[PDB]
């Protein structure tokens, strides 16, 4: 159906490891959207075909307000193409880097938008398992969108593939290679809820070693400028065995989050 033809190119929107994401719009109806560009010959050198599926399976089928949409895909011989949503603010990462810390009424509105489509993507047994600031973008609104859904699967499962990069988001049953299941998602809500509040995340080391040390014993600390409240939800959330995690009601009905968010469940 769609190809390159279809489209003007327009400036880069960010790079990633196989990705890079351009602004575009489709010729004949002027719609503007986000092409994500993918590489055949590097996808196949990784060996990562399976994972490409998955995304556009799972993220073309689920309709939330707070979920990044995928409209469709082509392909050309050297190159994939997967046509998005566009996100007009941008990343949270970048907010983060630009702000230093959130206070505590934007750090509980995130948490909130976030729990409401994780609450939607576990009722159909999808876990995401790749929640991190720079796949999280913000709408026109400045309403939080999960996006990046490449490393996503259905429940239970085992991890088939090589962990490239940072340590610093995955739960301990998870880098020691065991078998998991939805409440990685939550140990990884934990994650970033510290690190909206303090600027960095609580098991940050200089060295895959020492991060992978850190993690499997859940050693973090709190500065004190960090209130007994958010304390509460974010020890609650880390815990190193899965089932004692809370269930996501139970997150978007902390009195915390409750006196803090300015958005409903
Ligand atoms: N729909 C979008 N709108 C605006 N920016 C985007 C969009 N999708 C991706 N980006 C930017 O491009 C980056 C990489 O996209 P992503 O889909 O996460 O690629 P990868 O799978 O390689 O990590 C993002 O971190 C973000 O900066
Ligand atoms: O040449 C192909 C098949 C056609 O492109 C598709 C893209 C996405 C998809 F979900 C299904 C098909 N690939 C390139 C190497 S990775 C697997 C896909
Ligand atoms: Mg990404
Ligand atoms: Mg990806």
């Amino acid at each position: 159906q769609w190809a390159l033809e279809d489209f003007e190119i327009g400036r880069p929107l960010g790079k990633g490891k196989f990705g890079n994401v351009y602004l575009a719009r489709e010729k004949q109806s002027k719609f503007i959207l986000a092409l994500k560009v993918l590489f055949k010959a590097q996808l196949e050198k990784a060996g990562v075909e399976h994972q490409l599926r998955r995304e556009v399976e799972i993220q073309s089928h689920l309709r939330h307000p707070n979920i990044l949409r995928l409209y469709g895909y082509f392909h050309d011989a050297t190159r994939v193409y997967l046509i998005l949503e566009y996100a007009p603010l941008g990343t949270v990462y970048r907010e983060l880097q630009k702000l230093s810390k959130f206070d505590e009424q934007r750090t509980a509105t995130y948490i909130t938008e976030l729990a409401n489509a994780l609450s939607y993507c576990h009722s159909k047994r999808v876990i995401h398992r790749d929640i991190k600031p720079e796949n999280l973008l913000l709408g026109s609104a400045g309403e939080l969108k999960i996006a990046d859904f490449g490393w996503s699967v259905h429940a239970p499962s085992s991890r088939r593939t090589t962990l490239a990069g940072t340590l610093d988001y995955l739960p301990p049953e998870m880098i020691e290679g065991r078998m998991h299941d939805e409440k990685v998602d939550l140990w990884s809500l934990g994650v970033l809820c510290y690190e909206f509040l303090v600027g960095k995340p609580p098991f940050e080391a200089n060295t895959y070693q020492e991060t992978y040390k850190r993690i499997s014993r859940v050693e973090f600390t709190f500065p004190d400028f960090v209130t007994e409240g958010a304390r509460d939800l974010i020890s609650r959330l880390l815990k190193h065995n899965p089932s004692q995690r809370p269930m996501l009601r139970e997150v978007l009905e902390h009195p915390w989050i409750t006196a803090n968010s300015s958005k409903p469940s």
